């Protein structure tokens, strides 16, 4: 029956300072402070009797105006045995449809759809279609080339996937884009498996479509219900995360739904949201200390 706050901070502006950590656990009559990782991570376990949405507050008042990251939840059961992931602009840097549409000249026009497709104003499958369209006649070349010199790994990534399989879960990245580019990143970042639409070729170029049925939001839902069933747990064993409008449907169902540096009607919709802390964060959120990450 007992809750825990965590507060994080981005490791690359490490701003949790001690008198900072113990500042806030004053704030909410705190019963003890366990730092996970020096200036970046501390829990804070809540005093017996306290309504979570009272410590939120009362930490992000003490808080505010520092780049601090405030998550409170049960203590039981935070760490999870089931990551499953989107990948555009979440463990990479970039929106690979919108990398691609730069190859047609068409850079700006594709990724204001997408902007308006990761924040919810338009369903994910006509934005797909709409956008994908635009590839038509790209030469396949073109894939390796965007993969090759235009994608990044998101910080903290590899150590979010690594220490969670070293501590036995399973780990799936899950994706409404492209299984050419999920497959390479996938096993870049460590990845048990991933799931993602697919373009459709002629044998040597896109045809500009991609295979129907499309997988969309209820389709990352369903991946994660396939997945803990196969795996012999329930969705609540799962922390799931992303950043677009497509990833609530699988941030709600999951037992811990992380909205990571979200859309903004997508931040508001999320019970979780880490908007300073890298991938790392979600390590900090399930309990695991520095000592236990793969480094
Ligand atoms: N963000 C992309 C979908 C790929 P993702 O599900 O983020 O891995 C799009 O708007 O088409
Ligand atoms: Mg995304």
């Amino acid at each position: 029956v007992s809750l825990v706050a965590t507060l994080i901070a981005n490791p690359a502006k490490a701003a949790l300072a001690p008198s900072l950590g113990i500042k806030a656990s004053a704030a909410v009559n705190a019963t003890g402070l366990y730092w996970l990782a020096d200036d970046i991570a501390c829990d804070i376990p809540l005093p017996l009797g306290m309504e979570a949405s009272e410590a939120d507050a009362s930490l992000r008042a003490t808080l505010d105006g520092a780049p601090i990251d405030v998550v409170v939840q049960e203590q039981e059961r935070r760490r999870k045995k089931i990551l499953i992931a989107d990948m555009d602009s979440t463990m990479i840097g970039q929106e690979c449809i919108d990398e691609l549409a730069e190859e047609a000249g068409l850079r700006d026009h594709v990724a204001a759809i997408t902007a308006r497709a990761m924040n919810g104003e338009i369903a994910f499958e006509p934005a797909l279609r709409e956008r994908v369209a635009l590839l038509k006649g790209l030469p396949l070349s073109v894939i390796d080339k965007v993969i090759s010199t235009r994608i990044t790994l998101t910080p903290g990534g590899p150590q979010l996937v690594r220490t969670m399989r070293k501590h036995g879960a399973y780990t799936a990245l899950v994706s409404g884009g492209f299984t050419s580019f999920t497959r390479r990143i996938a096993e870049m970042i460590g990845f048990n498996e991933e799931r993602a639409n697919r373009l459709i070729d002629d044998g040597t170029r896109l045809t500009g479509t991609v295979a129907e049925p499309i997988l969309g939001r209820e389709a990352k839902v369903e991946k994660l219900v396939e997945i803990a069933e196969r795996v012999g747990l329930t969705p609540e064993d799962a922390i799931a995360v992303g950043d677009g409008a497509n990833d609530l449907g699988m941030i709600q169902l999951a037992g811990t739904g992380v909205a990571l540096h979200a859309k903004p009607a997508v931040a508001a919709q999320a019970k979780m949201r880490i908007d300073h802390g890298d991938l790392t964060a979600l390590l900090y959120i399930q309990g695991y200390r520095k000592a236990d990450f793969v480094q």
